[PDB]
């Protein structure tokens, strides 16, 4: 299982920057932010989407909880952790978990470029093993799971949430983005529905704060077709590996989004007080 994930994300980050943007954010974007000046890049749409999730989780309210420890589960190429270090300058502990050694090497380089290595800790760790993270005595105020659970089988997703719940502070937020199938059954010719997806979280003990389609189907399609155009512009001789797979997937996934067969969801849950 884990070797397949490692193979998927082992490619040169410089090639990925040409495909998905300089920030290497890989869970779509929003094209509706009044602060965005068109044309809207993948970097811009991705960050504005993440900012909208933090807004929906209550972090623009002046009396939100003090963000003292952060976890990013499946932290990709590390820009969400960089953004969060800038967003919460008083947060002196941000932890990233990832199975991809190539992505973690890039994360360490990005964080070192910004002098963030004393605030951001990196762990080569499966999501199911978050119970192994150091200092259980300091719970997490904010946990990010951005485009990761779609890579998990149902047993792994349930096991990971069971491991995560004790590590979240009461009143702390888990801010999730994932790619779901809108209906349980489609014509014959890691599938999760919204009801199933939310029930894993509430069964684990979390309380729903907000769940909605975000980005919109047409915004996810825009992100995919802009990434496809980037790959075709920057690899005119032909793409290889995961970037060729993304180029092909962009059209098929965009069609499914236009037909409303699949959507991307923002899912925010909190740990309740005992
Ligand atoms: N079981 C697992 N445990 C930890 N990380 C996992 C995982 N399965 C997938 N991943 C990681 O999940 C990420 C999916 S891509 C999304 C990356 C990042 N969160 C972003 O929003 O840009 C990759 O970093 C991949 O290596
Ligand atoms: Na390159
Ligand atoms: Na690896």
């Amino acid at each position: 299982y884990q070797r397949k994930i490692e193979t998927t994300y082992e490619g040169d980050p410089a090639d990925w920057r040409k495909a998905i943007g300089e920030y290497l954010l890989f869970q779509f974007g929003v094209y509706d932010d009044p602060r965005s000046t068109p044309p809207i890049s993948l970097d811009e749409s991705g960050i504005r989407y993440f900012e909208r999730q933090l807004h929906l989780a209550g972090f623009d309210e002046p009396d939100h909880p003090s963000v003292e420890r952060i976890l990013d589960i499946g932290c990709g190429w590390g820009y969400i952790l960089k953004y969060l270090a800038d967003r919460f300058p008083h947060c002196m502990r941000l932890d990233g978990v990832n199975v991809s050694r190539e992505q973690l090497e890039y994360c360490a380089q990005l964080h070192a470029k910004h002098g963030l290595e004393d605030r951001i800790n990196l762990y080569q760790c499966n999501a199911q093993d978050v119970d192994l993270l150091p200092d259980a005595a300091t719970p997490y105020d904010l946990v990010i799971i951005r485009g990761v659970i779609s890579h998990f089988p149902n047993a792994l997703y349930e096991k990971a949430m069971k491991a995560l719940y004790p590590r979240v502070r009461p009143g702390g937020s888990v801010v999730i983005s994932d790619n779901l199938y809108n209906v349980a059954l489609d014509d014959y010719r890691h599938r999760k529905t919204p009801d199933y997806f939310a029930k894993v979280l509430t069964d684990a003990g979390f309380t729903l704060h907000d769940m909605r389609v975000l980005p919109s189907n047409i915004d996810v399609a825009r992100w995919l077709m802009d990434s496809k155009a980037n790959i075709e512009k920057h690899f005119p001789q032909g793409a290889t590996g995961t970037l060729e797979e993304l180029r092909v997937l962009a059209e098929n996934w965009s069609v499914a989004l236009i037909k409303n067969k699949v959507s991307t969801y923002s899912v925010i849950v909190t740990r309740p007080a005992a």
